[PDB]
């Protein structure tokens, strides 16, 4: 019944008896010496001359004496003070070619070291103030900035880190949540955050653990000084090869809890930062006495960003809604709307759409929010949710804070650090800012587990690492297109479209020809699922026609900095022409649309970018036109016949594969015939969810979006199929004023596109498939 001999042991011992490990005091489970024999404060956590050489006193909180790296109990500039050595941080960087570890240690030990709330800006402080941070910084990889999970709060990061997946699909979707099935709900205080029903996915101390890799205590309650939670790391590494642990984690609430107090630019923060970068350099230091430091694997990391937040920026429900008492709201720099009792989630949304000229928030039904925060597929996901404007606070009804975070993870304020050091990062190298979902793929390399399935592209990390354990390789594609000839006549057709001489005099009309050299610059897309679909051909563009969904999977075309944009002629208005490629039954019809009053029609390739009179009949083919809202015309014309000009004369020319999306269910993934609950009235063609359009040209803008050497520059958007334009508080102004703020939230990965299309982009380019996956993982952030 005592921690003799037991302090911080990686055995979990009860219940009912009394444990003696990290999380001991979180249970208030502690034997009753736990506090006296683990947590010794005597003489602080740095030895002095008059030390060197002492007899071990056990009641000292790290020792001096000659037996305390038997145990790894020494204070951790022992060595400096009483063998002459250096600090880690006053020599110089060194190249660490290949692993220098010492005797029986077979792979190099990982450590994280996650800070919380650490802003990427407060790296801007150099080495006066953070110099053991700047030195892992500079010697090693790292990025201007990682970017965190939504909601940018502290449980859903920490826990992505360790398993790779998006909130929705781990679990912990908040750091306040509650779940029907249980009937239950989760604080960050509390009891009922142990319990495992909440936590899935799987962590990597459990992949670890599940391959035969030793883990250490990943948590650590919050009782335990960081000194100690440090001294306790380099005690376990100090253990026998066959009980030490080969992953280990170091956690700090700061920086956060100063950002909180004093905001993310008080000149309070100095402090809280100084002592950060002394626990690293106190963690470097022990791992030099142990000759670790060229051995280990250290990953600096934050969770999010802090931004500034105080009292009287908050907005109050209350002064939207007249039935507040109804409603259950959590609160903050985001919002969740349940009812208390199991209200009308639709008045509720109504009520709360742009009231005010200056309303600082924004509702959204889950399945409308941007897709790139993939935060939807989830029961503990409230279907009512707000994002709220940065520098804001929502509360139900009606200053010792500064600060706050949770807000839209593309916000700047909101991005967070990543500095990886040791043999197996690159030396000296910095690169592009990436997501905190890829972390997980990169530790289990790092460590030599395969990854449990994931939300990280595996291999678009590859170019941290020095050595790579995984070359990633491209999928096969699943559906092989058919090539149709012009086999049918005009006289066949009846969809009830009208039209209103030179295509009779033209053998060669719609032929390859040169079309797939300048329309489908990086080859064309993969088919990923077993569908059936054609390949189409035109002058200005080329389209894979779904012979099921009766339109476009993509459709590519490319756009020169000197193109002209003209008018649909007024004789043109209506018209939509038959495709004698592609049979009757497998084709669209006008009068569907004729009969549904709610809904019209666009095209893929806008005729507006025709490169001939000639050639702008092709783009009225029933093959190239798309379901549309009337609402939603005004976006994507606008897009179609101002915004790819203008990227066209911005970028020195532009690609761009724009298609639909079904994604009926909001899991992020391309539907099923069976999944898809809207077709246009009377008929087989259904209703995307969405539309979406990659814009691909040239990093280096020096060279013609055809005619690049090098490396690719994308941004692709995802944007929602509404039948009104409600999200746009200006939408009632000119298309200027509110279209292209619209697409900048709506803004998504390429990788999002190909879970939502089962499509697989680039497939034919001179870049490696690791640079490809780097490219597809990329946000445009227009932050
Ligand atoms: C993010 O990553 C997770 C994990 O890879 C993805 O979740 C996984 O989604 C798949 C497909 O829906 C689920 O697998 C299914 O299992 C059953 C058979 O048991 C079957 O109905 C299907 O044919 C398929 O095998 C799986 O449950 C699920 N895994 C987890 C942990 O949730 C998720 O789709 C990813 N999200 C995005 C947007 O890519
Ligand atoms: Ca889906
Ligand atoms: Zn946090
Ligand atoms: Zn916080």
């Amino acid at each position: 019944g005592s921690c003799k001999g037991r302090c911080f042991e990686l055995q979990e011992v009860g219940p009912p008896d009394c444990r003696c490990d990290n999380l001991c005091k979180s249970y208030s489970s502690c034997c009753h010496d736990f506090d006296e024999l683990c947590l010794k404060t005597a003489r602080g956590w740095e030895c002095t001359k008059d030390r060197c050489g002492e007899v071990r006193n056990e009641e000292n909180a790290c020792h001096c004496s000659e037996d305390c790296l038997s145990r790894g109990d020494c204070c951790t500039n022992y060595q400096v003070v009483c063998k002459g050595e250096s600090h880690w941080v006053d020599d110089d960087c060194e190249e660490i070619k290949v692993p220098e570890c010492p005797a029986g240690f077979v792979r190099p030990p990982l450590i994280i070291f996650s800070v919380d709330g650490f802003r990427a800006s407060y790296m801007k402080k150099g080495s006066k103030v953070m110099p053991n941070i700047e030195k892992l910084r500079s010697c090693g990889t790292h990025a201007p900035y990682m970017r965190p999970v939504y909601p940018t709060k502290t449980f859903p990061n920490l826990y992505t880190l360790a398993t790779g997946l998006y909130p929705e699909s781990h679990g912990i979707v908040g750091n306040s949540m509650y779940d029907p099935v249980f009937d239950a709900s989760f604080h960050l205080r509390g009891r009922e955050k142990f319990n495992h029903r909440w936590w899935g996915g799987q962590p990597l101390w459990i992949t670890a653990t599940k391959q035969g890799v030793r883990a250490g205590t990943f948590f650590w309650s919050v009782s335990i000084p960081h000194e100690r939670r440090i001294l306790t790391i380099l005690q376990w590494l100090s253990l026998p090869d066959n009980e030490r642990p080969s992953v280990y984690a170091f956690y700090s609430e700061q920086p956060d809890f100063s950002g909180h107090k004093y905001g993310p630019f008080g000149p309070e923060m100095t402090n809280p930062l100084r002592e950060i970068d002394k626990t690293v350099g106190q963690l470097m230091d022990g791992l030099k006495q142990l000759r670790l430091h060229r051995c280990v694997n250290v990953i600096f990391v934050g969770d999010h960003g802090m931004e500034d937040v105080t009292c009287d920026r908050t907005e109050f429900l209350s002064n939207y809604l007249t039935n507040v008492d109804d409603i259950t709201l959590v609160p903050g720099t985001l919002g969740r709307i349940r009812a208390k009792s199991i209200y009308d989630p639709k008045t509720i949304i109504a009520a709360l759409t742009c009231k005010k000229p200056d309303q600082h928030f924004k509702p959204y039904m889950k399945q409308h929010l941007p897709k790139r925060l993939h935060y939807a597929n989830n029961r503990r996901i409230e279907d009512i949710h707000l994002l709220v404007d940065r520098r804001w606070h929502v509360a139900r009804k009606p200053c010792f804070f500064q600060g706050d975070h949770g807000f839209d993870n593309k916000v700047n304020s909101m991005q967070t650090v990543f500095v990886g050091y040791g043999p197996t990062f690159k030396y000296r190298t910095k690169v592009p800012p990436f997501e905190n979902i890829e972390l997980y793929n990169v530790m289990c390399d790092l460590l030599g587990l395969k990854p449990a399935p994931n939300n990280g592209t595996h291999g678009s990390l590859n170019h941290l690492l020095r050595t790579n354990t995984f070359r990633p390789t491209m999928p096969d594609e699943v559906s092989r297109p058919n090539y149709p000839g012009i086999m049918y006549l005009q006289s066949e057709f009846d969809l009830g479209c009208t039209c209103d001489k030179l295509e009779e005099l033209n053998k060669r009309l719609h032929t390859k020809g040169s079309t797939k050299e300048r329309h489908l610059l990086y080859g064309r897309p993969a088919v990923l699922y077993r569908t059936s679909y054609d390949i189409l051909y035109h002058t200005d563009f080329e389209s894979g026609y779904s012979e099921i969904f009766l339109m476009p999977l993509w459709t590519s075309y490319t756009i020169s900095k000197q193109a002209e944009v003209s008018s649909i002629p007024e004789h043109l208005t209506n018209c939509v022409r038959p495709d004698v490629r592609v049979s009757p039954g497998f084709s669209q019809n006008c009068l569907a649309y004729k009969n549904d009053k709610q809904m019209s029609y666009g095209f893929l390739f806008p005729p507006y970018l025709s490169s001939s009179p000639e050639a702008k009949y092709d783009a009225f083919l029933v093959t190239n036109m798309v379901p549309m809202y009337p609402a939603f015309k005004r976006v994507w014309a606008y897009f179609q016949r101002v915004l790819v000009k203008k990227y066209a004369s911005e970028r020195n020319g532009v690609n761009v594969i724009s298609g639909p999306i079904f994604d009926y269910n909001y899991d992020g993934l391309r539907d099923t015939e069976d999944e898809i609950k809207q077709y246009v009235e009377g008929s087989s063609i259904p209703v995307p969810t969405h539309y979406y359009s990659i814009i691909t040209s040239c990093l280096d803008f020096t060279q013609p979006a055809d005619k690049c050497d090098g490396p690719l520059s994308v941004s692709s958007f995802i944007l929602p199929h509404r039948p009104d334009n409600d999200e746009s508080c200006n939408s009632s102004e000119d298309e200027s004023k509110w279209v292209e703020e619209l697409m900048k939230m709506h803004t998504a990965r390429v990788r999002d596109i190909e879970h939502l299309t089962g499509l697989d982009f680039y497939r034919k380019t001179s870049r490696s498939y690791s640079e490809i996956l780097t490219l597809k993982t990329y946000l445009h952030t227009y932050e």
